């Protein structure tokens, strides 16, 4: 039970670290993808300015 | 050793399961940042173009 409890720590925790990677992936994307479209809509802005 | 292996297996668990609610936002948000970037750099395409 240690050996299942534990495991399902340790499995979650690896499920928890693929999706993990997953959310500082999506996370990092995500905020690449909001600074150029923050830069994307202020130059859609800029071009709107001009 | 049990008892701190399953709060550890909720802990990893409800950590994954956190994780998957943080990566699901931030993919999303990801997604959402994405196809909203595209339309950003189209209305930048648009906003330059006009």
């Amino acid at each position: 039970k240690l050996e299942e409890a534990e495991k399902a720590a340790d499995e979650s925790e690896r499920g928890m670290k693929v999706i993990e990677s997953r959310a500082q992936k999506d996370e990092e994307k995500m905020e690449i993808q909001e600074i150029q479209l923050k830069e994307a809509k202020h130059i859609a802005e800029d071009a709107d300015r001009k």
